[PDB]
Order: structure tokens, then sequence, then C-alpha cells
């Protein structure tokens, strides 16, 4: 679609405002525009002091009131580019925060964090002179529709002019705009290619791969400026054309002058007094046409923040929802759960589960079988594509998310902490929760005795993705949140889905289920398992 | 400080010709202003046409020269801005890979991308089109000389307008500068929160905090715009003195001029090309006040990247290099080693460890004893403390820092897989190995069956932190990487250093080490340990 902005629609009486003051403020110039008209026709021609000094300090009072109406416009401006920005970075940044999974896996963070730093643009296309142009540019159409009347001919050689300022944009439309795309997507792999490697620097450090990266990190930065010097090619030529026209137009609209005043009709003054005006009437459109790189650049700004993560569907489009569903304790019960991640190969095949509500259900299986795959199904991360999952009968599509990912904690390898106080990280979600419940969680996942050690017990900082702490020391972090946010099927009398990959430590568990091919194969409790001669006791007597 | 002499140095043909270029620029500039002084007191006042035609024609070659010599000023200006911008932005990034691990532990992934982001700023601020326009100052003195020589009164008009420009770039140097490095540090606050969140958006969906993180992004994005909006107001003081000065310094040289006319030194040519002059002595002295704030924006970044560089990279300190080394089998000798991150605690204390040639001893302890500790001490990407680690019989402070990474495999818990291709991957380092030693070290490490089970087997893309492989079959890559990165030292008849949460993997380790209370109070094989009635007796009973 379009990405205009209705943003303006609380704004009307600024807007208003402005335009009041810049139609007053052009006014002033065009009538203090005279002043030379005055000196050469009337003040000296005829030889009379004491009066150009009064003259004098009447213009002087009307450049004065143009300042001041100057000074308020650009104010009135500026706050409206304000409300405009941080307007449109929140709607972009709450819709990529409310985007779905497959999006966050097929994307890089470089190219995320990038399209939201490119919007000091569009800013800067809305801020007080880019836009206090635009509005001058109308007051110039003003004040040419004025010029029509003083003077004909150089008139018509000021439109043939705006003709010539036309047809130069307009050829030069898009080259500007594919070379402000390039030389964006080129900066946007840069990002992604800085954020990697200052991200993990302990594998490049580690293997003495630096300069294999900094190699990498030039290929790039030379692409990068390649697509900049096209486009600085492309402004200077689209410079040099507009300056051309500009100048020459100046000097031929200088000599129809004269040839006009030794002829007959018109008059010098009314030349010099012409002049001003024609710098009112073009002014404006050439430094309109000089901006023309920072209106372009906002322009693409804009398509590429709304060409996707304005237009992708949102996690919330998924189907209806319920509200008879108050509590999940169910029995979850999978039905021909097929999924594939992507397109690549299905994961899973007609798997088939049968966990009862308030077990210790473990699941087995080889390295790439799909465990974390089916409590990411059961998280609702991703969804099947022929099969229904259920939980108490009812399947968890027809369920509020803000259910589904409220009662079902999964804790998962991949530990993930945030920057700042550690009772701020426990207390994710649910930010009210008390002393009392994390003290709780925290003694049930045996990470009390890790924080109270720490100085400043719970109100301490964590940096980033967790380094005051060890890794071994953020997984029971990990386990601490999981137990705040009170769950009914917990994923490693509330149903414990434990997925291991020891046969050790899941051996006195209610039920076991084993997959291979993507189904189930076998199931039961362990000695139901080993007196079975199965796949399971393969893996048992191997691994014992 | 930061002198980009170094990167200018080598180019001087073009500044020459630039400087040059600008030179005849500026004097046909000058030239060319004499147009209205032939027209008005020569070819109006004295009623000759042809002759009017034959000097505008003339003119007009005059300002196709101009323009003609603009166009190769600006492409070599912009070919300088680029190559220069170019070197200062590798000189940071080279300077950051070789930065301490310390560093890397107390800072943020957004600080690094947002000091880049403000090299991208130096390089469209300053250097992209605005040498132009600094050179046009001292053409503006040579331009004022001129006028000087013209006309003695209103020259000094014009000094005291120039000196009204000094004064007021003198009295706002400094707020700007200030606000552009709060809004500077505002933004970089908020591309930190930003790659956090969207880098690490797995809890804020399980827990359900799309809400609170963008309550917090939105404290952040009101005080980065509370900062743009203190830079637009002393902005708007700014161009609105600058604006009261030219104006009302135009109108009283006109005023000046007229008076002078009527009352002295006269004629039109003395006020009309007088001000066509003084468009080369104030014109470009107000584009450059303009400009201020954009000039010292880039000064801000260049003085934060400054900031970066000073600091002493690996190879700076940790000097005295040895070339005697060339292997690692050697006995590890840790030696009253003490550490401490940062200023916290110490997490060792005379440690004694004394590890044998190529045995496969195994380190065991509490969930916080240090053993990745003693690993990164042994690797050497943190500073010990009084002691020294040795090997093979010398210190480890005297050895190629290429040799120690290039010689020492650590396979850690927190395993990073980069963007690339997997053969890429796996060769970090030394690209030039052969598929041969990639296929062995798979093999030997157990990854080369889902490799070869990939989609496009040993050259298949990998998203990043290995999103398109599974948590168990990334640490398998780890593995492999270590393997091909052929070790002495290895970490997880070559030296095997095991460290393990467990106690049943570790019943067959020739050596076993007990790190509890930041020393080793207990060692020696497996059945020596149980026959001690020790910590580690305690262990074994409390995890059987
Ligand atoms: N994010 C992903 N995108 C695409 N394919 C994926 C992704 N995660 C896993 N896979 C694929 O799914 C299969 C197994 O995935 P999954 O992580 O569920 O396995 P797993 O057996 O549960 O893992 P592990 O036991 O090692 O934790 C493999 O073929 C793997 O390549
Ligand atoms: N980068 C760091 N900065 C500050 N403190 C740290 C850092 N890394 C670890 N610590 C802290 O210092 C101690 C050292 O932890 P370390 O990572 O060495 O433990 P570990 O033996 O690997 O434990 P685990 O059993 O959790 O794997 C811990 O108390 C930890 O919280």
């Amino acid at each position: 679609m379009v990405k205009f902005a209705g943003f303006l629609k609380p704004l009307k009486k600024t807007v208003l405002c402005i335009f009041l003051a810049s139609l007053l403020y052009t006014a002033l110039g065009i009538a203090g525009s005279f002043y030379i008209k005055f000196l050469f026709d009337d003040l000296i021609k005829f030889e009379k002091l004491n009066d150009l000094h009064i003259i004098s300090a009447g213009f002087a009072v009307i450049f004065l009131l143009q300042i001041f109406l100057n000074y308020y416009r650009s104010i009135l401006v500026t706050k409206l580019g304000m409300s405009i920005d941080k307007s449109i970075m929140m709607e972009y940044y709450s819709h990529v925060l409310k985007l779905p999974m497959n999006f966050f896996n097929s994307r890089k963070v470089g190219e995320i964090i990038s399209r939201f730093m490119d919007a000091s643009k569009i800013r800067q296309a809305i801020s007080g002179a880019t836009l206090t142009i635009m509005i001058d540019t109308i007051m110039a159409v003003i004040g040419g529709i004025l010029l029509y009347i003083q003077n004909s001919s150089l008139f018509f050689i000021s439109f043939i002019i705006i003709l010539l300022y036309g047809i130069i944009v307009t050829v030069f439309n898009k080259p500007i705009q594919n070379a402000n795309r390039q030389i964006m997507e080129d900066n946007a792999k840069l990002t992604s290619a800085l954020v990697e490697s200052v991200k993990g620097i302990e594998t490049i450090k580690s293997f003495g791969a630096e300069e294999q990266t900094e190699k990498s990190t030039r290929d790039k930065i030379e692409t990068v400026m390649k697509s900049s010097f096209k486009e600085g090619m492309l402004y200077i030529n689209l410079s040099s054309l507009t300056g051309i026209v500009a100048g020459l137009g100046g000097i031929v609209i200088l000599w129809a002058g004269a040839y006009n005043v030794i002829k007959g009709n018109m008059s010098g003054g009314q030349l010099l007094a012409f002049n001003a005006l024609l710098a009112y009437f073009l002014t404006p459109v050439k430094n309109l046409i000089d901006l023309q790189p920072l209106i372009q650049t906002a322009v693409v700004a804009s398509n590429r923040l709304g060409e996707i993560l304005e237009l992708a569907t949102e996690k919330e489009l998924r189907e209806d929802s319920d509200d008879f569903v108050i509590s999940l304790k169910g029995d979850i019960e999978f039905r021909n759960v097929d999924f594939r991640y992507g397109l690549r190969k299905p994961v899973l095949k007609n798997i088939n589960l049968t966990i009862p509500k308030g077990k210790t259900v473990a699941i087995v299986g080889e390295s790439g079988s799909g465990k974390t795959t089916l409590a990411k199904l059961l998280m609702n991360f991703y969804s099947p594509e022929k099969g229904d999952i259920l939980i108490n009968g009812h399947s968890i599509k027809n369920i509020s998310l803000e259910l589904i990912r409220k009662k079902i904690a999964f804790v998962s390898q991949d530990v993930f902490i945030f920057s700042g106080t550690v009772k701020e990280n426990l207390c994710l979600g649910n930010e009210n929760v008390d002393m009392d419940e994390i003290i709780k969680a925290a003694k049930m996942a045996n990470a009390h005795d890790f924080i109270e050690k720490l100085p400043l017990k719970y109100d301490t900082f964590l940096n980033e993705s967790g380094a005051n702490l060890s890794e071994g020391q953020k997984q029971r972090l990990a386990i601490a949140r999981a137990l705040l946010k009170k769950p009914d099927i917990l994923i490693l009398d509330v149903t414990v889905i434990i997925i291991a990959h020891r046969l050790s430590t899941i051996v006195n568990c209610d039920k076991i289920y084993l997959l291979k091919d993507g189904e189930i194969v076998e199931s039961g409790s362990h000695t139901e398992l080993i007196a079975l001669k199965g796949c399971y006791f393969k893996m048992w007597k191997q691994t014992e």
C-alpha cells in the first residue's frame, strides 16, 4: 500500500498555525523585496536624502518581523517532525516484536536493527528546513503568480526555467532511488556482519580468525563504498545540471531585463526588484530540488521499513479464541501432527502422544529426532500442517496465546539473560509478583543459594547475555523463571515433559516415548521398555 | 589527536588539483561578478545594444567554465572523502577485533555498532560535499581584499558582519557539541536495548513480555527525542541569529551604498557589482556557519572513535614473545595462580594444578568453582594474577598468542556458529585445509553423519547462531572444528582436559582434580579418590 503518515490528524491546529505563519512571512518578504526599487528609482535617482533613512528603518523592521515569524514556524515544524518520527518508530518496533518466529529464524539481526536505525532519515526529511522549503515552494508559486503582472517576458523566461527544473528532476527520478536502495541494502548486510562478528567473538579470538573476518568485512565495506560512489556520481550530475540551468537562466534574465530597459518599456529599478521577486520564485524551487537526495532517501527508507515488517503476517493473526478455558490442566493428545521447518524435510511424521495429566513423561530419541521441535510445537512457536494438537480435549489452536504462553513453562538449552536487575530478570512478564514468590521459586530452583552470595543479592546487574554469571548458573535462573511463571505443562500437580539425552537420569518416570522416524515407535515405563528387545533396549545396552 | 593526515599524506596530487581548480573557479566567479557593473553603468546608461549581446555571451561562457571546473573539483573531493572514510573505518574495526576480552565482557554489542554508524556519519557529514565550502572561506578572504580595493567604506561593514558571525559561532560551538554527544549516547543506548531484544527474543515470547520491553523502548526513544529537541532548539537559535545578522547586514550595505552614491563615490556598479562580489565574501562564510552543526557532529563521532582506539590491544599487552617454542606437548604446571574477574571476588586462589603430559585428566567441583575460568586461563583469554602458567616447562606468558590459539582447542558449552557455509564454519582460521582433514575431523567428531544428511552436504548454508541446526547438532560442529584446529592441550598423544559436571563419565580418567574452594583439595585417579573419605566421596555417595 501507501505509507502516508496519518499521524497529522491530531495535529490539525499546528499545521494551520505553521501555514498561516508561512503565508504572512512570504507576504512580508515580497513586501520587503521592493527596497532596491525604492532605492534606485526614487530615492537616489531623485537625489532626496533624509527619507532614505526612514525607508531603510522601515524595511529593517519588516525583515525583523520576517525573522520573528520564521523563529516560530521552525519550532512548530520541528515539534511535528518529532511527533511523527517517534510514532512511526514505535509502530515498527511493536510490529516487529509481535511478528511470528519463522521471520526471526529466516532473517538476520542486522537487517532488523538496520531497518529500525534507518529512522534518522524520514525525520531528516521532515525537519524544519526540509519541510519549510516545500511550504516556501508553494509560497513561490504564489510569488510567481504575482510576478506575472510585474513584466511579462521575464516571467515567461522564469517559467521556462521551472520547466527545465521539472525535466531535470523527472529524468533523475529513478537513479537516486535505486542508488539509495542499493547503498541501504549493502549497509544492512555490513551491519549484520558486524553484529555477528562482535556478538560471537570467543570463536574468532579462539581460532585465530581475525584476519579472515577482517578481509570479509573489507570486501563488504568496499561494496558499500562502491554503491555510495555511484550515488555520489548521480548526485553530482544532478547538481551540475541544476546549477547550469540556474546560473545561465539568471544571466539570461539580466540580459533580457537590460534589453527591455534600453527599449523603452520597464525600468532599471523594476529589474532590480524583479531579481529579488525572482529569488522568492526560484530559490525555494532550486532549494527543494537540491534537497531531492534527502526526500528520496527518506522515501526509500519508509518503503523498506514498510514493505516487510509492516505488511508481514502477525502472530495473533492465526485463528479465533475461546473463553471457556481458564485452566490448562489436561491430557495432551497429539493426532497425526506433522511439522516441517520451512521446506527442508519433515522433522515429524504422523506422531501420536498420549500424555496423561500430572505425569512425569520423558522423551528420548536420536540426536536429531525432533524433541525440541515437539516442545516448540506445544508452546505455539510454530504450527502443524496436517495434524491437530490438543489439550484437555480441545485443540490449542482455539486458545488465547496469552494463556498458552503463560500456563506452559518451557526451559531450553539456549538460556538467554537480559540486561538488568536479577529480580527484573526473574520477574519477566509478571512484574508485580512479590518478593516471597520469587524467593520460593529460587529456592525450588536451587538458584537461591547462588543469588544470595552475590553483592546486592537480588538487586544486581547482569550485563548482556549472561556474563556476570557462569553458564551453569544461568540454567538455574531459567528454571527459576519458569517456576515463577506458574505453569500447567512444564517442559524441561503439573504435567512435566522432560527432554533428556542421557538414559540414566530419566528411568523412574511414569511413561517414556521414543521417536526415531518422526513418529513414536515405542512407549511405556522403563521396565516394560527394557522388556521389549527394541530400540530403547539397544540404546540402553549401548549406553550402559 | 585523531588526525587524518595518515590517510591524506599519500593523497597529494588530488589535493593540489582540487585547490588549483578551486582557485581558477573563484577567480572566474569574481570575474563574472562584474556583469551588472558592465550592464547598468556602461551598457544601459549609454544605450548601446549589440555589445550587450556580446558581453552577455562572454559571461555565459565564463559561467560555463565555472561549472566545468566545479564538476571536477566535486568529483575529486568526493573521492578523497570516500578514501578517508574507508581508511578510518577499517582502522577502528581492526582495533576492535584486536581488543582484549575484558572489553567485550564489560560492554554491549549496541555500543560498537553505534560507534561504527557514527563513523559512517563522519563520512556523510564533513567529507562528502563540504570541503568545497571550507576552501571558499579562504577564497572569500581573497575576494574580501579585492572588495577593500573596490571600495573601503563598505568593507568595514562587511568586516563587522564577519566579526558578528565569528562571535555567534564562538558562543554556539559548545552547546551544539554537548547536544550531539548526548543524542549520540542516547541513540547508542537505544541501539543496545534493541539489539538485545531482537537478538534474544525467545524469553520475551515464551513468558510474554512484548509490553514491558515495549514500554522500556518507548522510554528510551522518549529520551532520545528529548535530546534531539534540545539540539533542535540550539540549532534554531543559531540559525535565527545568523539570519538576523545576514539580512540586516545586507540591508545596511544597501543603505550605506545608496548614501555613498548620493553623497560621494557613486554609480550603480559600485553597488550592484559590490553585492555580487559580496556573494563571494559573505555567502561562503554563512554556508560554513550553517554547516557548523554537521561538522560538530562529525567531530563528536571522531572523538568517540578515538576514545575507543586508544584502548590497548591484546598484543600490546603481554609482551616479550619467544621464538624457541614450536610445539605444546608438555606438563601444565599451574603454580600459585590467582584470578579475579574485574574486582568482584577471587574465583581462584593458590591453585597448584599439575597436569602431566598426554593424560586425560578431569576437573570437577561445585557449580561455581571456576572450571571454565581455569580453561580460559590456560587458553589465555584473560590475564592471570601473581603466579603463572607453565607449559612444556616454560611460562605461558612468553609464547606467541598465535601459537597458543592455534595449538590449544577449547570446546565450551556456549557454542557459537557463523552465518556461512558449513565447510567455511568448519575451517575457521585455516581456509586452505583440504577436504580430507575436514572429513577426518568430522568422522572423529561424529558430526559427519548429519552433515552428510544435510540437503547440500558439507557446503550448506547456516543462518545466524546455527538456527538451521539443532542444539545437539551444533555442538558436534564445535567438536569437529576444534579437531580441525589440531590441538595439543585440547579442553572439552594430545593432553585432554575434560570439564564435566557429572561423576559417571570421568570414572575412566587417568587423574581427577577437585576444584572446590579456589584451590585443589584432592587429586588422583578415581579409585584412590574414592578411597579418601573426602569431598569427592560425599559427592559420589550423594550422586549415587
Ligand atoms: N530452526 C530450524 N530450522 C530448520 N530446521 C531445523 C531447525 N531446528 C531444527 N531443525 C531440523 O530439525 C531436525 C531436528 O530438529 P530438533 O532441534 O527438533 O532436534 P532434536 O532431536 O530435538 O535435537 P537435540 O536433541 O539435539 O536437542 C533436524 O533435521 C534439524 O536440521
Ligand atoms: N565474565 C565474568 N565476569 C564476572 N564474574 C564471572 C564471569 N564469569 C564467571 N563469573 C563468576 O565467577 C565464578 C566463576 O564461574 P565459572 O564460569 O568459572 O564457573 P564453572 O566452574 O564453569 O561453573 P559451571 O558449573 O556453572 O559450569 C562464578 O561465581 C561466576 O558467577
